[PDB]
């Protein structure tokens, strides 16, 4: 959709954010763990750190800086309620948070109740950017101001910006395609980069920023929706020699050395602060000076930094206001709602680059009324529909080339090149049907049970057949840390975790085998992926092409799909999948020890 005024842009997205915000304010206060178990551990700074393991809506949505209130209602100790900020929200399904005070019970390890305390700061920053996008004409360069509002602005480019060697210092050389994306994006203000799996998002992005910082006289903004991708770019950009500063907000407890609150901790240019940071180990009057010297030292570390990498919700932090950023690059821009991605854009963007994959996992909107109203369309997709063909990297260095055949033709129009020989991958005590193609489809007929207390489905027959597959991949196979079972339904996941604890190997060998949905594997890759359809009746991502594309393209050496075709053959996305496995003669049925090519 095109808009006439920036006020019209705010009048449209204003109410859309409030819906998601009001609905996110309900899913946090209402949802809670009735009975949870925890495990205490003495913290690094002597601050208590709590490890707990545990609507069906629980999600990886919680970020690092979020805080939770762990209330204790046990029977062996008096009642206790303490708040704490999160630390490490994992992707393996035990959360971690440290309490503010050290006066908490350690004897009781069970009968705990955790409730997510909701903060409005995230959406308040998203609406402060929509307001500043309409009431401020200098918040965004005049050119990209038109392209954002879908006007008919001519195409302009900047000349004499290409460097001598596109390959950056302390970074590998770039592929035929990645060098083109560096040339094309550095030449124009608003560019879009589409990075498919195996495409180098971090390399082809850190290389761009290494030049936008060398050819510029100011700090460069690097943002990402997920708090992890911002950390990946820091480590990549830091390999160039530039001055990088990570901006963690409220995370007061890798990239723990590039974090700002650690740099201001031990400064040679702030001796009083240095003598005060040390003195704080064991006063009210000083605390004011310490908090005042901190604000002073932070400015000297940001205004002279060659690159400032933070999160998209981040960068709205009050200490980044009153600053200007000419160049702005945002990785994984297809996983954030448009007003969320616009939070850094508002700070005077003059040269904007968005990286992500439209044909890939997208954002998460909880209030479905807003998702249909247009909030489900990220800033990446909306600019494509207006007519901005993204510069698309074409080399996949991660999956086996035979694995990349179907995702390239079906999803990426076949314009993908395998930058990895079939010998680098597929390299072993496993007898694939056709060892030239480490991929097949173990056709399994198993009873379909709606056994998630009425919320999801379950297939016991697949689970056992999956159990033999993940066991053979451990019988002189890959490590359990590099095998990923992926399943749409939580009811099947809750079964596989408990079922595999039968099986030949010990209970702990099967623990590292991650079992979750596609939403937990986005961006992350593993040596092997075992996909279980679970559903057997013709009546979940079995219909979504995006969540299907991620399930395939996140395995490095082997892909194995388990399901019933007579229910999967309904959707044409699977019909082209199944018929391909038959075309390649890997639609395999029968026993596991002596797999037979069946129909």
């Amino acid at each position: 959709m095109r808009y006439e005024d920036a006020y019209q842009y705010q009048n449209i997205f204003g109410p859309l954010v409030k819906l998601e915000a009001d609905y996110d304010k309900k899913l946090k206060e209402s949802q809670t763990q009735d009975n949870i178990t925890v495990r205490w551990d003495l913290g690094l700074n002597k601050k208590r750190i709590a490890y707990f393991t545990l609507i069906w809506l629980r999600d990886m949505r919680l970020m690092q800086g979020d805080e939770i209130c762990l209330r204790y209602k046990g029977d062996l100790a008096p009642l206790w309620k303490g708040i704490g900020h999160v630390i490490k929200v994992p992707d393996n399904y035990i959360a971690i948070e440290l309490r503010s005070s050290v006066g908490a019970p350690v004897e009781v390890t069970h009968n705990f109740q955790v409730d997510f305390v909701w903060k409005s700061t995230s959406f308040d920053r998203m609406q402060s950017a929509l307001k500043t996008f309409a009431v401020d004409e200098t918040s965004v360069s005049g050119y990209i101001y038109h392209k954002l509002l879908g006007h008919e602005v001519e195409d302009v480019i900047i000349k004499c910006q290409l460097p001598k060697r596109f390959t950056a210092q302390g970074l590998p050389d770039l592929n035929h395609s990645q060098v083109y994306a560096v040339k094309t994006v550095l030449q124009r203000p608003l560019s879009l980069i589409q990075g498919p799996p195996g495409t180098g998002k971090t390399v082809t992005s850190a290389t761009i920023v290494y030049h936008l910082a060398r050819q510029g006289n100011g700090p460069v903004l690097v943002c990402a929706p997920s708090n992890i991708a911002v950390d990946q770019l820091t480590e990549k950009i830091h390999q160039t020699g530039l001055k990088v500063v990570r901006l963690c907000a409220k995370s007061r407890e890798p990239v723990s050395f590039l974090a700002l609150h650690n740099q201001i901790r031990n400064m040679d240019s702030m001796p009083e602060l240095q003598k005060l940071q040390q003195l704080k180990d064991e006063s009210s009057a000083d605390e004011k000076r310490y908090r005042a010297l901190k604000r002073t030292a932070e400015r000297e570390l940001l205004m002279n930094a060659d690159v400032i990498c933070c999160t998209c919700v981040g960068a709205g932090d009050p200490r980044l206001a009153k600053m200007q950023f000419r160049s702005i690059l945002i990785d994984e821009s297809t996983q954030a709602t448009e007003p969320e991605c616009m939070v850094p854009v508002v700070l005077g963007a003059k040269q904007l680059i968005l990286v992500g994959d439209h044909c890939q996992l997208g954002p998460v909107v909880m209030c479905k009324k807003a998702a249909k109203a247009g909030l489900s369309q990220s800033l990446f997709e909306r600019l494509v529909v207006l007519g901005i063909r993204p510069i698309r990297l074409q080399v996949q260095y991660r999956m086996h080339p035979a694995l990349s055949a179907f995702p390239s033709n079906i999803f990426y129009e076949g314009s993908l090149q395998n930058g990895v020989t079939a010998a680098d991958r597929v390299k072993f005590d496993f007898q694939w049907p056709q060892p030239d193609k480490p991929m097949f489809f173990y056709v399994t007929q198993g009873q379909e049970e709606i056994a998630s207390s009425g919320t999801s489905y379950l297939n016991r027959t697949e689970a056992a057949n999956v159990e033999k597959i993940t066991t053979k991949l451990l019988k002189a196979g890959a490590k359990p840390d590099q095998i990923g079972i992926i399943t749409p339904y939580e009811g099947q996941r809750s079964y596989l975790v408990q079922y595999m604890q039968s099986g030949s190997l010990h209970t702990k060998l099967y623990q590292e085998v991650e079992i979750a949905s596609v939403d937990a594997f986005q961006g992350r890759e593993k040596d092997f992926i075992i996909l279980s359809c679970v559903r057997a009746n013709e009546h979940g991502f079995l219909n979504d092409p995006r969540r299907l594309n991620v399930a395939l393209t996140r395995a490095r050496y082997g892909v194995i799909i388990v399901g019933n075709p007579k229910a999967l053959s309904k959707q044409p996305l699977w019909n082209h999948l199944l018929n391909y496995y038959k075309e390649q003669k890997v639609l395999v049925e029968g026993p596991l020890n002596n797999l037979r090519e069946s129909l």
